[PDB]
């Protein structure tokens, strides 16, 4: 066997379909290009993924000043979400019905958004009054107001595009963690907290790429191709590009590019020039390799347009992905099967404690 | 198709061997009955599991008053551990060397123990002074001092037998979660925190059995065989007894029973009477079924002996299992392979937004 469950089928799902061979991504049958093009807000896509229909949008967050101030936006929301269970009375999934689980997921997902916005705004600024946030028509607009105070309305549009494009993507490591924890019958806040832990790993995939240094060089140099070849000729890796994920173009990368164009993002010109220079450069140097634009490249562009800083981009990814996590947590609840893979010991057989390196340093009672 | 990877091999491991067909459990080749009977302390078994050798025992916890007081000891530690990464400067596993990751695991693993002892003691007691903890000679002693102030040496011995017997047991949902998170390159405090979330589910298994009521009745009623028949006649389940786990006796159950006998646990006589009565009565009612004593039956006895309240025994199980969690995080770091299973879509085919129920409610 090959370590890592790579391509091993753990579940069937009705939630969404990353149709990679067909080059398309659908939520409950609905193509994401429709949702983003037709401006469906994140809170409605949340309900789409979780419930299967547009019946009950994500409710706004109740007032709740973030209790965790750790210096890391991801850490604040991971810790603060786990803490919701005792104060809000979240029982283990085993002990509640589906309607209760669905209500707890919605209440905690939007509070995850609230916590991120407060953590990003940070403790050195007074909080934004609830009455100003209450003037907002969507959860996404509320998030951006709670964080920035007076967000640019196109920046709200950018984030609504990113979050809907990032909401769900099959069985990645953080969605898997969510389902593993839920499969123990744990409360939903514990499963969301653990998912955030997995999402924090730089190898998770989908984490917005570190392309801002590159995009600032082309802005101050103008020769896109020269900058790309400078990075490769020095041996450094090209950020935001690599092996294909979908059959050709990642549909998520297409819609995020169409958003940064839509909204007039000032970097859209340099980013387009870098996408073509990097694709042509990598493809030439290895004609036997499939090279595509990682969705992470246009995520960094759309997030940076909306004023999301580099160290906040993993938390913004987390925010969008709460929709899929909650969808999979609910489905896992109804599945009612504990996740239980195994491992085989491969190594030396029995030996005495006295034969172990360093036994001489052990003190016994 | 069988969902849930049931029986699927996810990893090879060099950490430990639950040799169930052989009736033995080994840590890095060393039998747990040798470890427990020779009274090797948890902090040294921590190093055995994680490092594969002895010598660099788990260090004492640095002073750090627990910042989370949520009402739930499990929550306090899950949150509290994740917050260790920014204040201590824990970088992602992907960006540090193995020895740095091992050091971070050790520092955070013992802080988990510290936080549990504090969270248990509770906010309505003053903390025990670090100078009194510093008079202890083992991490397990330091934990019982931090929690109880003046713990009984026999109770420290009981916890040391328990924790070592609980340190590691192959793949389970919390160990799996720790490795999955570690496989993303995340920092080790984020992997430990998520593992705690999985440990917390009632179906994870391995938690000390809820046998104190039954043990209390036999202590008063006086007849073990009578109470166990009552409980099965009333339609309830005999707590701490069931299908075999090892081929015969769970070696961890044996060593804990022996510790309870050796340390003079007041409930030892009733518990042994309850074990024999329950085993006879269950086996006599179903001769075709293998029945053995769950290790978790004696785990509860040993933990109750050490003055651990029932509501604080899952947390004690978590404390012991930190050794296995850290070993698997370090092994997953060395494996360097993202865990990436897949799912088959069986839901709705392509459709338009407007075709979905409730599209009329949606606003542009």
């Amino acid at each position: 066997f090959v370590p890592g469950l790579d391509g091993v089928v753990a579940f069937t799902t009705e939630i969404a379909e990353p149709d990679k061979d067909g080059g398309a991504l659908r939520y409950r049958g609905v193509d994401i290009e429709d949702l983003v093009s037709q401006r469906v807000t994140f809170g409605d896509v949340w309900a789409l993924l979780v419930d299967g229909n547009f019946g009950s949008g994500l409710p706004p967050a109740e007032p709740f000043p973030l209790p965790i101030h750790s210096g890391d936006v991801r850490v604040d929301v991971q810790a603060g979400l786990a803490m919701l269970a005792p104060i809000w009375g979240y029982a283990p999934l085993l002990d509640i019905d589906d309607a209760t689980a669905r209500q707890q997921l919605a209440r905690a997902s939007v509070m995850a958004l609230s916590y991120v916005a407060q953590s990003a705004r940070g403790i050195y600024q007074p909080a934004v009054p609830q009455r100003i946030i209450d003037e907002c028509s969507t959860v996404t607009a509320r998030f951006m107001t709670r964080w920035q105070g007076e967000p640019d309305p196109r920046h709200i549009e950018a984030i609504d595009a990113y979050w809907v494009s990032a909401a769900e993507h099959g069985m990645n490591a953080s969605t898997f963690t969510a389902r593993v924890i839920a499969s123990t019958g744990a409360d939903v806040a514990a499963a969301l907290s653990g998912a955030i832990g997995a999402m924090s790993g730089p190898l998770h995939g989908g984490a917005p790429a570190r392309v801002l240094p590159m995009l600032d060089e082309v802005e101050r140099a103008g020769d896109a191709r020269s900058v790309v070849k400078g990075i490769l000729d020095r041996g450094e890796k090209l950020m935001g590009f690599g092996h294909r994920v979908y059959r050709a173009e990642d549909p998520r990368a297409r819609v995020l590019r169409a958003a940064a164009e839509r909204l007039g993002a000032p970097r859209y010109e340099v980013a387009v020039a870098v996408e073509q220079a990097a694709l042509s450069e990598l493809r030439e140097r290895r004609p036997d390799r499939a090279i595509e634009t990682n969705v992470e490249f246009w995520a960094a562009v759309v997030l940076d347009f909306a004023r999301v800083p580099a160290n906040m981009m993993p938390a913004m990814f987390t925010c969008g992905r709460t929709a899929g996590w909650c969808a999979h947590i609910l489905e896992q609840k109804r599945l009612g099967k504990l996740v239980r893979p195994s491992a085989i010991y491969v190594g030396p057989g029995p030996r005495s404690p006295e034969s172990v390196d360093g036994w001489e340093r052990v003190l016994t009672t």
